[PDB]
């Protein structure tokens, strides 16, 4: 049940379309965060940090890909946790399948107030777009 106080990101798009980082902090499958693609683009590295309302014991991250485009779809991730928002500890690394299905990332129970998702790999419907974008309809945490 942890509440996301806020989501911050490496970057966000509010100019070419409305896709701020906070759109990834609700369960509307029809809104998403997009890394900044409009000039000047931020083309990586990409990440997203959820600040929880308290310290929780967490063992799972849910990731809902953007539903209308594969652009930015996360296929490689590192998950880290923090108590103070500054010092992070890696708890999980892995790949995710290249489809729009909801993903889960699971690890041993760990106390966190902040959960960071580093995008190590991402896909695109563009020929030379590997790694350029990051999108998320939702990122959430569970314990
Ligand atoms: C094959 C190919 O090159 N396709 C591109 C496609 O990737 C582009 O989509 C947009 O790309 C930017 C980043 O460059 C963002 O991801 C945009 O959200 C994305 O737009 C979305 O998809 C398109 C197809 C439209 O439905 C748009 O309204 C969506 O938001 C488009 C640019 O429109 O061009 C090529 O089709
Ligand atoms: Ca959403």
């Amino acid at each position: 049940n942890p509440r996301t106080v806020k989501i911050t990101a490496s970057s966000e798009e509010t100019s070419g379309e409305n896709a701020p980082a906070s759109f990834a902090s609700d369960g509307d499958m029809n809104t998403f965060w997009h890394s900044k693609w409009s000039s000047p683009a931020h083309e990586g590295p990409h990440h997203l940090t959820l600040e929880l309302d308290n310290v929780y014991e967490i063992n799972k991250v849910k990731y809902a890909p953007r539903q209308d485009s594969k652009n930015g779809r996360i296929t490689g991730y590192k998950v880290s946790v923090s108590l103070d928002g500054e010092n992070f500890t890696e708890v999980k690394t892995g790949t995710l399948e290249d489809n729009a299905a909801i993903k889960f990332i699971e690890f041993d129970s760990v106390d966190a107030k902040y959960v960071r998702l580093d995008v190590t790999d991402s896909v695109s419907d563009q020929a030379n777009g590997r790694g350029k974008f990051a999108t998320a309809a939702e990122v959430n945490v569970h314990g």
